[PDB]
């Protein structure tokens, strides 16, 4: 039937969240990423991954149908300096269930470089690689890093950012909104994307968001979720 | 090429609106679709339209290439009481040029009864119909008042909204996202439109807003349009 999990906060040991490297929960009932200091001294090339603990099912092979599904989170990213130059970013993420871990840097800690796990996400791209337009951006990644399409935003530092991921099985369209509601903008992206074609050989995904910091020192940035829902109906 | 109005402020005697009816620019700079007490004295079964001076070019049947366009606007409804009941609304729409105006009350001033002529609108119904859901919602009207999709929202009476509507050529997608930073929230619909089958004997449709009040006495709300920016890319 409906799969539906909500986190108005964090909280530790809380069985629901499976926490991967640098992710861990802070006193706030903030759910931390990545790392900008780690045993005393500066870090980079910091990687944080939160899967929630149970997998969600995409589509059944009996009905051959599919699930709509809707998420909804709210981070906070915080570029300490201009120069180096921040990255790499914030993604929102499916894969099989026991599925490799992806890559730091500019592959977010989702995709590897030779196609290995089928992987859906949405990224918050904040460093320009080269394969990227104009950062900071918004991508819907379709089984590679490579966006499929992209959209510019401009990024309050430090601020509250609101999004709003929504798929329609019905129609195979994927919407993301992102809102800055203190400022008040918004970023709308849409594409056509078809579930059981990019994930062929699973019935089930685990639903997660990833982060990570650069690959030389100070090219780092925060990456803080505040609050995460999510429902599908399939 | 491409087509881009924007009015940061409505300014009288702007040789790029074409006012309709009760359609008037008050002297804040705003655009005042529907009168709530002309003259003085209450008002109801109000209709008003505005449409942008130049026609905008869908599509090209000479390349058979079709407009991705996006147009945003913020509208100020408020709603003096609660009996009877508000009605009727407020649409955002696309009909030929030099085409018939529509009937007044639940057809948003854009639709005919009696299918007449080719329109398409984005509607934010605030009065139940026969043929409407929960309201108040937001529709994608595709050549009827009977929206081919719905969303509900709750709506902030006298609340400054947000609506961003965005039109995908490539992929046929037409998203419409409604928010109200104050509040901060966010409603988002989106569904399948083609242009070029809907309006098959136009290349140039004129672009606009509009809104209605109701038929009994006293079911009226005001329908105020802050700000309008538009732009089609061919
Ligand atoms: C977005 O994320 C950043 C980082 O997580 C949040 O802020 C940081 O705010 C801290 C204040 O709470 C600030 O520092 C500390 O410094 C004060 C004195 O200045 C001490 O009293 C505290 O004990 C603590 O040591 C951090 O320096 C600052 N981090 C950065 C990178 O600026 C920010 O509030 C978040 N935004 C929201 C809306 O939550
Ligand atoms: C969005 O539109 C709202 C409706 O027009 C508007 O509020 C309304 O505010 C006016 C004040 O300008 C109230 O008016 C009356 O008082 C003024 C003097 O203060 C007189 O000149 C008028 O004749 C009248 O007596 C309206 O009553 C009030 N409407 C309601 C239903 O309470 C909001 O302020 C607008 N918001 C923005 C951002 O423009
Ligand atoms: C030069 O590229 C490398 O470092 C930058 C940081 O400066 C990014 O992290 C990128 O993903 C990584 O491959
Ligand atoms: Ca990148
Ligand atoms: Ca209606
Ligand atoms: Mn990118
Ligand atoms: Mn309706």
């Amino acid at each position: 039937e409906t799969q539906s999990f909500n986190f108005d906060h964090f909280e530790e040991n809380s069985k629901e969240l499976n926490l991967q490297r640098q992710a861990s929960i802070k006193s706030n009932g903030v759910l931390e990423l990545t790392k900008l200091t780690k045993n005393g001294v500066p870090v980079w090339k910091s990687t944080g991954r939160a899967l929630y603990a149970e997998p969600i099912k995409i589509w059944d092979s009996t009905t051959g149908n599919v699930a709509s599904f809707e998420t909804r989170f709210s981070f906070n990213i915080t570029q300490p300096y201009a120069y180096p130059e921040p990255a790499d970013g914030l993604t929102f993420f499916m894969v099989p269930p026991n599925s490799p871990q992806g890559e730091d840097g500019g592959n977010l800690g989702v995709f590897k470089p030779p196609e290995g796990d089928n992987a859906f996400a949405v990224e918050f791209d904040t460093f320009q690689n080269t394969w990227d337009p104009q950062v900071p951006h918004i991508g819907i990644d379709v089984n590679s890093i490579v966006s499929s399409k992209t959209l510019h935003f401009q990024l309050e530092n430090g601020g509250v950012a609101n999004v709003v991921i929504k798929y329609d099985s019905p129609t195979k369209i994927l919407n993301v909104v992102l809102a800055f509601h203190s400022v008040g903008t918004v970023y709308t992206l849409s594409n056509i994307v078809d579930l059981k074609q990019e994930f062929p050989n699973s019935e089930w995904v685990n639903v997660g968001l990833s982060a990570t910091t650069g690959y030389q020192k100070n090219a780092v940035e925060t990456h803080e979720i505040i609050s995460w829902s999510f429902t599908s109906s399939l």
